[PDB]
């Protein structure tokens, strides 16, 4: 049943709104809509209802105009199977209904039609489901390819890479258990005619400081785990490794398990993804044998000769056999590194703060690059030099995240984030207005409070955290607390988004008004890790190594003869105007509750999502918008069946006017017929009438 004027939403205290500051119920003719700009009423509660009435019944995949909102399911569903994958192909966003699938494929659609690159942008924080959409937006393109009309075909391969880089670049965090700790952009390549060509990827910040430190609830790389599961007791052996994660402290400091994740099963999955890549026994033996030196490494103690001298050569000797190196030249760099004296050298000393800085700074250096290295491989093999004239891109970074201590790691990952929310407020409020402007279509400029440029000049722009940061690292007297001085001195009082830290829980230093929150930071130790100097004698033995991997990862070394937010903020400049030259296609994913309980929805939590993503804001403009446009020239081409009774612009005009629609439903562009929402889906629909 239902009543037009008592059927309203009331706001509840800790439901966010409830079913009943008064706003009307839709019909029950709306129920579990596909697209929520077609609901007549459009506030906070009935987008929050539609959405949470639609996961009930486990649809996780919902529209808002131009856009979608995938909600975790946290629950594998039976919609990504093949038979599915082929019955998406080539259908209409409006015939069938939401899926990950359908974006996909008409991604594809606008890339043949107006010969143009596409860049599929998933957004969403720590858990909210970005990497699983991503992995379907691939297996989608490669199930696609390999029906048509060792290392395996193109399309295995591109789905084994995902499986090959989680080992590596993926961990159990608090938010998530399978938490990426790097970006990634992945472009899938096509020919002229739409066949796929070609792939790659190309990979950002990977979280160093994971490899050698863990906070209290979160694990360190699943690799480590998969290898001590002993599912391949070959790999123990050959490592020269106990089976025991508290056996080793530079992976032990949190958790050591996982209860959604069989790290046996794992280790599997991973060395059949570096087969089917067509990597060599050497290749992946070599890659197994760093992770293993990597913890001993870690294992090595030192004590007092101020000057440092090895406490015991045990565990120095297992990680130089397998680095390739001799055991007293590796301590001996350690201890007492070279300094250049023209054509000679004279060795520095060191106390054994630094020597265990440096050996924690070597380990994420040889972890990194060998991540580095691996994406390289994975791309030339997925390099087929088939003719390529487009792209697909993926975007899968690593999702905005508060834990109860934040230091860099999370500014650079908020940053990134806080950057993206303003490539969807830039592309969907600014450029949506300045295309009807530019088509001289009757329009007056809508303000959607959607612009986070002063939290983003905060953090970038020149004296800003990471440009006082830059400079700081550039005085070798700079501390700590002369950062933290200089941030206040110039941001307290100033900068509306920089507040002083609201404080059991860890002490921070400074609060950030994010757009998904205030964040307190930690800075202590910024300006060593934005610095990330290394003990160049232990580099130059890691040049000269046995081991043909660990020689290769620093072949490509500049000595002392450029910092971390320099080069994130050059990628993601580059990243960014990379993809203002594509039509974008925003997914954006909301997780539904921090306990990870499938079908659960917290309604301030998601609520709180919503709003700070601008889905109410994103579908507003597609309602007093035009969101689909043709040219008239492609709109005689496919809609002169209608009414065959020169110009391609009058001949539209005449058309429409002939046609039983409404005649606000369109306006008229100096080259495009700009439709409002679901007119361009029934003229469609009418073409098929009389087909
Ligand atoms: N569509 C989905 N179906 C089933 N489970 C999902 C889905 N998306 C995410 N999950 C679950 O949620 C976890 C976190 O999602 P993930 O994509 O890793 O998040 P993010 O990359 O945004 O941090 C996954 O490991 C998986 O267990
Ligand atoms: O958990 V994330 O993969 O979004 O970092
Ligand atoms: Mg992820």
């Amino acid at each position: 049943p239902f009543d037009l004027k008592k059927d309203v939403f009331v706001p509840d205290d800790k439901q966010e709104f409830v079913k009943a500051q008064v706003m009307q119920q839709n019909p029950p003719k709306f129920d579990k809509i596909e697209d929520m700009a077609m609901l007549t009423f459009l506030h906070e509660p009935a987008v929050l209802y539609n959405l949470k009435d639609r996961y009930g019944s486990w649809m996780i995949h919902t529209y808002s105009g131009l856009f979608c909102v995938t909600v975790n399911p946290y629950k594998w569903l039976p919609v990504y199977t093949p038979e599915v994958v082929a019955a998406y192909r080539g259908k209409k966003r409006s015939e069938a209904p939401p899926h990950i699938f359908s974006i996909s494929d008409n991604a594809y659609q606008y890339m043949l039609t107006d010969r143009e690159n596409q860049s599929i942008l998933i957004t969403g924080e720590s858990g909210a489901g970005k990497t699983v959409n991503t992995k379907r937006v691939i297996q989608y393109f490669a199930v696609i390819a390999a029906i048509g009309d060792g290392k395996g075909t193109l399309e295995d391969q591109i789905i084994q890479a995902n499986p090959a880089l989680e080992a590596f670049g993926n961990a159990k965090t608090v938010r998530n258990d399978n938490s990426s700790r790097f970006g990634k952009f992945i472009r899938i390549h096509f020919g002229a005619t739409g066949k796929l060509a070609s792939a790659d990827i190309e990979t950002y910040l990977l979280e160093k400081s994971r490899v050698i430190f863990q906070l209290k609830a979160e694990r360190d790389y699943h690799i480590f785990y998969q290898i001590l599961s002993n599912k391949k007791p070959e790999l123990l052996d050959m490592l020269l490794i106990t089976n025991n994660p508290y056996d080793y402290a530079f992976i032990s400091q949190g958790e050591t398990t996982v209860a959604s994740i069989d790290d046996a099963e794992e280790l599997m999955a991973t060395d059949n993804a570096f087969d089917v890549l067509g990597f060599t026994s050497e290749e992946k033996n070599s890659m197994y044998k760093l992770t293993g030196a990597i913890m001993h490494f870690g294992n090595m103690k030192f004590k007092l000769k101020e000057q440092a001298e090895p406490d015991g050569t045990e565990e120095a000797d297992k990680s130089a056999y397998l680095m390739g190196l001799n055991s007293a030249d590796l301590l001996k760099g350690l201890c007492h590194p070279r300094v250049k004296v023209g054509n000679e050298y004279v060795t520095k000393g060191q106390n054994v703060q630094q020597v265990i800085y440096a050996t924690g700074a070597l380990a994420k250096a040889v972890y990194e690059r060998m991540f580095n290295w691996m994406v390289t491989r994975i791309n030339a093999t997925l390099e087929t030099k088939q003719p390529r004239q487009y792209f697909i891109g993926v975007l899968d970074i690593a999702g905005f995240e508060i834990f109860d201590f934040n230091s860099f790691e999370q500014l650079c990952i908020n940053f990134t984030n806080e950057k993206l929310q303003q490539f969807f407020n830039h592309h969907m409020f600014v450029l949506e207005q300045e295309e009807y402007k530019k088509e001289g279509i009757e329009w007056t400029f809508i303000d959607f409070g959607m612009d986070l440029q002063a939290c983003i000049d905060l953090i970038e722009k020149p004296m800003g955290i990471m440009s006082i940061l830059e400079e700081e690292c550039m005085f070798p007297k700079a501390t700590d607390m002369t950062f933290k001085a200089k941030l206040f001195d110039n941001h307290l009082g100033k900068s509306a988004n920089f507040q002083k830290p609201r404080n059991g829980k860890p002490e921070a230093h400074f609060s950030l008004i994010h757009y998904a929150g205030i964040v307190d930071y930690n800075i202590i130790g910024w300006l060593q890790k934005n610095k990330d100097p290394l003990n160049e004698t232990v580099v130059g033995l890691y040049q000269k190594s046995s081991l043909k991997l660990l020689s290769t990862l620093f072949a490509n070394y500049a000595g002392a003869d450029q910092t971390v937010s320099a080069l994130h903020r050059e990628n993601l400049n580059k990243l960014m105007t990379n993809l203002r030259s594509t039509h974008p296609h925003f997914v954006r994913c909301i997780i539904p509750n921090e306990t990870k309980s499938p079908g659960v929805m917290d309604n301030p939590l998601v609520m709180h999502q919503l709003r700070c993503n601008g889905v109410l804001e994103g579908i507003r403009i597609c309602r007093k918008g035009f969101p689909n446009r043709i040219l008239y020239g492609d709109f005689r081409q496919r809609y002169r069946i209608l009414n065959p009774a020169i110009d391609s612009r009058k001949g539209a005009e005449k058309l429409l006017s002939s046609l039983d629609i409404d005649h606000n439903q369109y306006k008229f562009g100096h080259t495009k017929v700009f439709f409002k929402a679901g007119l361009l889906g029934l003229l469609e629909e009418m073409r098929d009438e009389r087909l």
